[PDB]
């Protein structure tokens, strides 16, 4: 690769990709992508894309790599190759205040009179249909649209990857929601690239091992997952 | 690959693959293969094959994968590729009664007046050739035939993969054989696929890493290496 | 109604209604009926009554509503109308220490030696007969008489609505018995009024949802089901 | 009410009600009445009835409830009260083998050239008028009789409640018809009772809630909507 | 469950539920609902504009069939009429004069007896403000619109009322002069009332309500009145 590293993501998975107040795209994966560019001695470009355009975009060479906090699922892994996992994740729940009472398991929210909302075409959806099966399930176009349904009284509860939930609790959720943080799925996230390229994978993996033993990774992880400065966009 | 997942294996290797009383082939690898096929959204077609016909069956494109309790050796691995190890194993023995007495190690048993038996052309035959300088070694077409040879007055001791020993011990060698259980080799077991498809490898390694963290693999480990339920066929 | 709302209950079920110290009756249900009366602009009158005279007491205008932890069952529903459920409950078991080990459902405790005990003529009794075939079962007049035999040594297990088993646990059971938390049935508890009054229902259903979105329900709930300050009765 | 529960239904709406080989009527709606009569303490008498006579059979007191896959509408609700819905269904198409190709929405089958058919005076005919402007509409006496006009030459496509179609496909259709399963409407079906009984409502509505939270509704759902045993009939 | 016409009592001037068009017909989210409901029953709509303290008794007295006036389901009222499952959920909000919102985190920063607070007489807000406000002057007026004029006039500092009123008011006149403190302070389910002893008609209404929530009808009327601004050319 010469010139520039084109990375496609979709903004809105806090704290991985979000849109600035200035409209600039920032986050863990964005910093991850600057490092990669640097370590490759090459220019970074981001291409923003909707979740559903990510894999075809990659497969079609709209970009070279995906770094969107994407679950290494066996389905998707048939269309692209995944680098090794750089963070490990699972789905928790955000609930309206009050229905959290006496819940010992997620399983007793799997009730027919309850409405569960996530975003369409994502891990949590697939989790939701595997996990629940009683509760009504509705899906939406964004993480934001979806938690709004429960915030505004339209839904009872919201499911998503755990770090979106804890980012959210910090920025808006503390007062009005409750986070049931017990993880419900084992979801490694890796970067995806298109098949037929083992040389890239070699490079990507080593470059992952480096930052994980460099102290570089742990800084970024501190920045986006423990620290709270970032929250003023 | 679309349609079906063809898996070559050779039954005989308790608890990985054997055939039941009904005539169907079942066991650890089978449940793995079934799980694998489901993850690719595909049908499963086992292709039972004699051992010597497994690699060339594979390289010959008669099936896509070996799942036979195959050992990742440097010799084989010149001919095919292996996924990361799904289980680690090692060679042990069964001796007839009275034999187990006085022994401190394998070295005590490596004597000329004794005959050692094992399946021809297999992992054990190689450790046997390496480990034992003084003892007669005679090989057979199936593990069962090899054991029989010491269930009779014919051989003194049988060597094989340790897990087969522990299962046969529970199956038939209860009163008769004695199990010296000191692992004598380091034997990593792995799925093999033909060379020059690194994408399938990527998909295989990410899948093996799921079932070790899912609980899936764990549920299946118990089933076949602890449960004792499966002895009824 | 006029002048007084008359409530029909039997003190015993904890933490719903219990008599103590001063000989006053108190609990979640009482606190509920208290808010109900302020809402109507009436004065509360509590009419403590043995279980088996609640429904007859109701049909006979001994009192106007039954708020003492009652299951909305189809048998009882033939005889009175239920407001929509105010809480959802379920059978759990208190057992002696030792009994909990390796037990992987209530079902592996259904044995002709073991003795299940309960209060007579209550939802707990009917579930006892439905689930447990083999276990000797004995019945007593109160919840206390029944758990006694278990604490003391005569019977050895106890079955009742879960909220009780945790409440007992927090007062007297913590060193002594083991609580298999798992939910054995689905048991909605509702207020019961006599038939032929759809207006009082309409009113009762709206009152229920007010306190549910009011925070009022929630306060009472913490105060009785989580708060440990009350057990100082 | 005591003695028996009389239940009015029209056989043919697979898999809710249909006449079996011997000629007794079965299905999801019968098993559901069978649960009602057990819980009610009472015997069960099914009163089969032509559809345009059910509402008048109820009001007339020919039976006590209509469980028939009846859609809840405002028109109907003027004459009879409806319990809450027990299932939500949607209208869908059964078209001749071949003319499924190209199509993207139901609208491209709305050509003056094509003949659409369904049963007379039933919520499928109304959606059909509502949704089909051009195509010639013909109405018959029974679902079975209307489809029969696509199975032979006469008509082109068939409109009815999705479960009917999934059922018809698994029973006869696979090689003959094509099923576009995009639900075109949203219709909640409900049980009807004669107006004037608020107590039977309260009963019926709690009963529906039990079985939906119990496992019994789900038993009966897998049974008729999924399993396929039922066809041997 | 009747023949002839469906008669609906309402009090115009709770924007955007009910208002006078100025050609003098009453229009609003409630009227469109009342219009849908009447069609579904195959019957005619008559609106019976009524002043607020006369809605319930008019219903009991059989002057009309149902009240669709954005009325709060309350235990005290529910004693006298029956309510249908609520159809929209609302809370009280505050409209204040310019600047007066700076450095305020909650409603509590506004209790000063210095401050004067106004609303309409005998209405959800009036009872809420008496609960919530302990120090502030509370004055009352026959109409929502007479009430806000006092803060617009600078004879009072802030207006309290159902939140959807405030946003519609902010759009028409308030945008330059007042500021909407839009934190919801009550939990106020809104339902149609009818007289007691009629379970059938309740059955009918509850199922009609479920129908328009799942139709798209409800959402449509909702957008039309509560979100988009077109309705404002009275
Ligand atoms: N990691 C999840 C979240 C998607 C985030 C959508 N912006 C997935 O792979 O679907
Ligand atoms: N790992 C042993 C197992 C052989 C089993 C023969 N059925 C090998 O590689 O030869
Ligand atoms: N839920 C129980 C109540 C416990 C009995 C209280 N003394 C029942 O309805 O049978
Ligand atoms: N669900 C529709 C169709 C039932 C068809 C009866 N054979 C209705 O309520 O009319
Ligand atoms: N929700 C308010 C409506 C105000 C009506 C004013 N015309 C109430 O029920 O009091």
């Amino acid at each position: 690769l010469r010139g520039e590293l084109r990375v496609g993501l979709e903004p809105g998975y806090l704290p991985f990709e979000m849109k600035d107040k200035k409209g600039n795209v920032i986050g863990f994966d964005v910093d991850l992508a600057r490092e990669m560019a640097k370590a490759m001695g090459v220019k970074l470009k981001l291409v923003p894309t909707s979740w559903d355009g990510l894999i075809p975009g990659l497969v079609t060479e709209k970009f070279d790599i995906i770094i969107s906090g994407m679950t290494i699922s066996q389905e998707r892994n048939l269309r692209v190759n995944f680098v090794e996992p750089y963070i490990v994740v699972g789905q928790s729940l955000l609930v309206k205040k009050g229905l959290e009472k006496g819940v010992k398991s997620y399983k007793d929210l799997d009730k027919p009179e309850l409405t569960l909302v996530t975003k369409f075409g994502v891990s949590a959806e697939y989790a939701a249909k595997r996990l629940f099966k009683n509760a009504k399930l509705k899906t939406y176009d964004t993480e934001a649209e979806a938690v709004q349904e429960v915030l505004n009284g339209k839904a009872d509860m919201f499911i998503f990857d755990l770090p979106f939930n804890v980012a959210f609790m910090a920025q808006k959720g503390q007062g009005y929601l409750v986070h049931l943080d017990t993880s419900l799925t084992y979801e490694p996230l890796g970067w995806a690239i298109k098949k037929g390229d083992p040389d890239f994978l070699n490079w990507l993996n080593h470059f992952l091992a480096q930052i994980k033993h460099d102290g570089s990774y742990d800084e970024l992880y501190e920045r986006w997952f423990v620290d709270t400065k970032w929250l003023e966009k």
